[PDB]
């Protein structure tokens, strides 16, 4: 059972059950407390002897989920201040050049970590696969700009777990010269955004972007606004000198409320014009600082960013419904409502007839949902697959269309449902799936992951702006399909950001 391998800062335990090496909250960062909530992750304190690496380690800390959501999406909360860890399987320690997978964890930069039951990473290293999670700062800890803390930090975190990887992962079994990064949306986001850093150079040679692209970053005056806010609800300084001392279960208070008041409608005397406007998607998500992140990812990847990165690209059929649906309320969306918010973009109230045109909602809430999920996932994910057309890597794209059966249906092929079947645990998110998850799908979508690391191809058609071929993953059919939705997908042809 115990296998003990020898890590940068020294040796770790993990386990081998059944021809598969686990450790679980290898520390890559020093335990970011207080004052260093907010410095840059810190390599851990070089330890003799052996340290455990069995148990996961404390997760980041973060809010639950919404109600709703978080019904759904039941996360694993680990206390604890030492949640700067990863976790890694391997088929054995010993192989020669696995693939590496690190599983960016999503969440919307608050929430999630790498250890979440369903992120198992079992299934992959029984796949000849090296299987990394970790936990990067969430949240106001992990992403609230401050002048005097270097900005993004869980961006910072991530990368200082992929230099672990790159470090260390060979001594697990692993190519750190074929690691396969990857997460969901947030996950996703931050991928996007590390390719965009200079920082992350070298760091994975693939990506997969599920459900995440590079459109989620705050504007570097967004976030001061959104710093000061917390800061002026805390009674202290917008500072990291400040927050450092605020107990974090305040921290999550305040953090919770700019999460909501950003979603809605943001009052304009509280956040200012941009942010009343909509100029934040996610509050907590990274900052254009100017330094670890010039721009936005879109547009360093529309220049070539990750360009040198092969490209296994997705999104949920209705991603969005997850937010919109769960509660009940979808039929008391109006069309008015979609028509305003159409009109943000500089749409018509008719481009909602094209999402009704093309199966993607009869009633206004369907469409809305559809509508923001193009707008923040596909059509960004499509942006990113165009700005690839010369690179020199490969960009496969997917869709996931398995609609789960929970809520009667209601939510579709919603956010998050594919994450059971990328990493084989379905039997760990029946709230979200169901009890009764097609397991082949889970095989399908697992094993072109699998391959996708291996080789840098899913096993089909490379994506490409003339066909704009991905995988339809359903059951009991995944098929590849072709320009799926294109009269939606043309409607954001000159729609700004
Ligand atoms: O809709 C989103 O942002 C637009 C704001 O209006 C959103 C972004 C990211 C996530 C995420 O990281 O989900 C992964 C959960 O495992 C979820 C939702």
């Amino acid at each position: 059972m115990e296998i003990v391998i020898r890590t940068g800062s020294g040796d770790v335990r993990g386990s081998k059950e059944n021809g598969i090496a686990v450790f679980r909250g290898i520390p890559y960062a020093e335990p970011p407390v207080g004052a260093h909530r907010f410095t840059a992750p810190r390599p851990p304190r070089p330890w003799d002897g052996v340290r455990d690496a069995t148990e996961f380690s404390a997760t980041a800390p973060r809010p639950p989920y919404p109600e709703a959501i978080g019904a759904l999406l039941i996360e694993r909360f680990i206390p604890g201040d030492d949640y700067l860890t990863l976790n890694v399987w391997t088929p054995d320690p010993n192989a020669v050049g696995l693939p590496v997978m690190v599983w960016i964890h999503g969440g919307a930069f608050t929430n999630g970590s790498g250890s979440e039951p369903v992120y198992d990473g079992a299934a992959f290293a029984r796949d000849g696969v090296v299987f990394v999670s970790f936990n990067y700062r969430l949240g106001i800890i992990g992403f609230a700009d401050l002048p005097d803390a270097p900005s993004n930090r869980g961006l910072l975190d991530q990368i200082a777990a992929l230099e672990w990887v790159r470090d260390n992962i060979a001594r697990f079994g692993g190519d750190p010269g074929n690691v396969t990064v990857f997460g969901e949306s947030a996950g996703a986001m931050s991928v996007c955004t590390l390719m965009a850093t200079p920082r992350a150079r070298g760091l994975f040679r693939r990506a997969i972007l599920q459900s995440g692209a590079g459109n989620m970053a705050v504007a570097a005056e967004d976030a001061t606004t959104i710093a000061a806010v917390i800061a002026h609800r805390l009674g202290v300084e917008p500072t990291a000198a400040a927050l450092a001392h605020v107990p974090v279960a305040q921290l999550l208070d305040v953090q919770q409320q700019v999460a909501q008041e950003i979603q809605g409608a943001p009052d304009p005397a509280v956040w200012g014009e941009r942010i009343a406007g909509g100029s934040v998607l996610l509050p907590f998500a990274p900052v254009i600082d100017g330094e670890l992140l010039s721009q936005r990812p879109a547009e360093a990847i529309a220049g070539g960013a990750g360009h040198d990165v092969d490209l296994l690209f997705g999104t949920t059929t209705d991603l969005y419904r997850l937010f919109l649906a769960p509660t009940g309320l979808l039929p008391f969306i109006t069309s008015d409502y979609v028509t305003a918010h159409l009109a943000k973009s500089g749409l018509d109230a008719d481009a909602a007839k094209a999402y009704t045109a093309e199966g993607r909602g009869e009633e206004p809430g369907d469409i809305l949902a559809s509508i923001i999920t193009d707008q923040v996932f596909r059509i960004p994910a499509l942006r990113i697959a165009e700005s690839r057309v010369d690179a020199p890597a490969r960009t496969f794209g997917y869709e996931f269309a398995w609609r789960t059966p929970q809520l009667d249906g209601i939510l579709g092929a919603c956010h998050a449902v594919e994450l059971p079947f990328v990493f084989r645990t379905l039997d760990r998110a029946a709230s979200l799936v169901g009890t009764n998850p097609p397991e082949e799908l889970a095989e399908t979508v697992h094993n072109a992951w699998v391959r996708f690391a291996t080789s840098g191809d899913p096993g089909w058609p490379a994506w490409n702006p003339e066909t704009r071929s991905v995988m339809r993953f359903d059951h009991p059919v995944s098929e590849m399909v072709t320009d799926p939705y294109p009269a939606t997908r043309a409607l954001w042809d000159g729609v700004p950001l």
